[PDB]
């Protein structure tokens, strides 16, 4: 599925000397955000809340009401007007109907009759004539390798928002982009690259990795925390196995970390015997922090959930 995309587009990147783990991630960030995780290869002319979603300043040229009633017939499959609206007059599109043939296609998305010309041209593609060509999925990362090494100064390769800007003129959905960016920065580790280095097929492997539990992995202080108060608690913790007890853990050390705590002194039992509460410092401190988790929900929380979640919200 996704996963089948992603790796072709990996192993693409990597065949056209995008090599850099960090520049490898900020192209998959900018690619997954714009084609939402590579399955949205056609531009969407369908904008449900308002016109103020359209984000082309020129599509307001004939009015807040022609814009109103072109989004209305790109609703009901009639998209042509608002695609003029658009693009129309612009990127090359002079003749009617070039703004909704040369509409985005792709990863990094080819919109404009100019701009399929220019990728054409240089990939040695008829995208012109048969511009469905940059929305299959070979062509797109091809298409989206060479939008990435044209349009991209070295200098902005390592940062999402200056990639971003470099390739949209404009920060649109850069929280997005971040989130899409630090997954990619935890995918793409030396083994994952040195099998796209070797062309293998199944190469983004993500391979079982040590839990939280285990010493010197991310989370280790807080669930050694979380563990010894649980065990403190004796029989009253409501905990009747040592694999819920370590989920137990796995799920505060997680809520202590996204806190903000950096310890866990004390654990406490609240609002029925529904909740648990980390705390970090006395409990008569002003300056006191806490966390809490529902103590069902932990107790079945996987403890390799939790020290995935947890080491990325560190990374973050």
């Amino acid at each position: 599925m996704s996963t089948d995309r992603e790796s072709q587009l990996l192993r693409q990147a990597t065949k056209a000397g995008i090599d850099s783990p960090l520049e490898l991630a900020n192209f998959m960030a900018q690619a997954g955000h714009e084609s939402r995780g590579l399955s949205r290869l056609n531009e969407s002319f369908n904008f449900t809340r308002g016109i103020s979603q359209i984000p082309v300043e020129a599509a307001w040229r004939n009015g807040n009401a022609a814009l109103e009633s072109a989004r209305q017939e790109a609703l009901r499959g009639r998209p042509e007007n608002l695609a003029e609206l658009m693009y129309g007059g612009r990127m090359g599109n002079d003749a009617p109907g070039d703004a909704l043939k040369y509409h985005g296609r792709g990863y990094l998305p080819l919109v404009g009759k100019e701009n399929y010309e220019r990728a054409g041209k240089a990939l040695d593609l008829d995208l012109v004539n048969q511009p469905e060509l940059a929305a299959q999925p070979e062509h797109a990362g091809r298409i989206a390798v060479w939008q990435w090494q044209t349009r991209v100064p070295e200098g902005a390769r390592h940062d999402v928002r200056e990639a971003t800007y470099a390739l949209n003129g404009a920060l649109n959905g850069i929280e997005a982009r971040r989130q899409r960016f630090e997954v990619w920065q935890q995918k793409l580790t030396p083994d994952v690259m040195a099998r796209l280095d070797r062309g293998e097929v199944g190469a983004p492997a993500q391979t079982v990795a040590r839990d939280m539990s285990h010493a010197g992995e991310p989370g280790n202080a807080l669930f050694e925390d979380a563990r010894q108060h649980l065990r403190q608690m004796g029989p009253q913790s409501g905990l009747r196995s040592a694999q819920e007890l370590d989920n137990t853990a796995g799920a505060l050390a997680l809520g202590a970390q996204k806190a903000g705590l950096s310890r866990i002194d004390h654990l406490l039992a609240g609002n029925d015997g529904r909740t648990l509460f980390a705390v970090q410092g006395a409990l008569g401190d002003p300056a006191m922090l806490r966390a809490s988790v529902d103590r069902e929900q932990a107790s079945q929380q996987s403890l390799a959930q939790s020290s995935q979640q947890l080491a990325a919200s560190v990374a973050q």
